[PDB]
């Protein structure tokens, strides 16, 4: 069906481990979209074909305003191309680098949008497992969209692939290679809420080996400016024992989220 010849390619939108992502326009319709380019030698080398397949199958069948659409894919003997919805206001990561920290109202609205999207995923027993600022994109009204389903799965699960880069968003069960379920996305939602308010994630350290210790002990503290209601929410989410983390309905109905968020359930 689609091939490269059908698109005019434009400026680079970003880079990941594998993905080189470009703005593009479809020639006959003039439809503007994002083309995510993957090199086949590099997918074969890392042995992550099953991850690409999961990304395509899970993301193309989900439909939610706070989840990024995938429309299709094609392939050309050196490259695989994923046809994505274009997010014009860029990443939450870039926005945090611009502002240093978010205020309480911005933070609670993003958390509501995230918990809405995750509640929808979990209702299909899809776990994302890689929630972090560079995988959250922003639509034309500034609304948050989860993207990058390459690590996503059905629960319950173990981890059969090597963690590559940062431990900062992963919970204890996951870094210790244990078994895990839906509740890992709850833990990453705690880490995000802290990083939005403070400017850095709560277990950040200078080495892999020390980050690993801080996470497995849940060693975090709060700066004076973080309010009592923020603290309460974050402290309920960052629990070592996954079963004690709240359900997402409890997150969306937490008093501090209802006082501060400018969007609903
Ligand atoms: N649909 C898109 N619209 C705008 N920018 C995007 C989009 N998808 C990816 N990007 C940019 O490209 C980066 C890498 O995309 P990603 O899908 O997260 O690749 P990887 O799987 O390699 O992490 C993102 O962090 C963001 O900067
Ligand atoms: C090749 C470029 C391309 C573009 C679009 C597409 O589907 C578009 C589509 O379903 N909607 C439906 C929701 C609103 C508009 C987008 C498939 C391929
Ligand atoms: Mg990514
Ligand atoms: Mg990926």
């Amino acid at each position: 069906q689609w091939a490269l010849e059908d698109f005019e390619i434009g400026r680079p939108l970003g880079k990941g481990k594998f993905g080189n992502v470009y703005l593009a326009r479809e020639k006959q319709s003039k439809f503007i979209l994002a083309l995510k380019v993957l090199f086949k030698a590099q997918l074969e080398k890392a042995g992550v074909e099953h991850q690409l397949r999961r990304e395509v199958e899970i993301q193309s069948h989900l439909r939610h305003p706070n989840i990024l659409r995938l429309y299709g894919y094609f392939h050309d003997a050196t490259r695989v191309y994923l046809i994505l919805e274009y997010a014009p206001l860029g990443t939450v990561y870039r926005e945090l680098q611009k502002l240093s920290k978010f205020d309480e109202q911005r933070t609670a609205t993003y958390i509501t949008e995230l918990a809405n999207a995750l509640s929808y995923c979990h209702s299909k027993r899809v776990i994302h497992r890689d929630i972090k600022p560079e995988n959250l994109l922003l639509g034309s009204a500034g609304e948050l969209k989860i993207a990058d389903f390459g690590w996503s799965v059905h629960a319950p699960s173990s981890r059969r692939t090597t963690l590559a880069g940062t431990l900062d968003y992963l919970p204890p069960e996951m870094i210790e290679g244990r078994m895990h379920d839906e509740k890992v996305d709850l833990w990453s939602l705690g880490v995000l809420c802290y990083e939005f308010l403070v400017g850095k994630p709560p277990f950040e350290a200078n080495t892999y080996q020390e980050t690993y210790k801080r996470i497995s002990r849940v060693e975090f503290t709060f700066p004076d400016f973080v309010t009592e209601g923020a603290r309460d929410l974050i402290s309920r989410l960052l629990k070592h024992n996954p079963s004690q983390r709240p359900m997402l309905r409890e997150v969306l109905e937490h008093p501090w989220i209802t006082a501060n968020s400018s969007k609903p359930s």
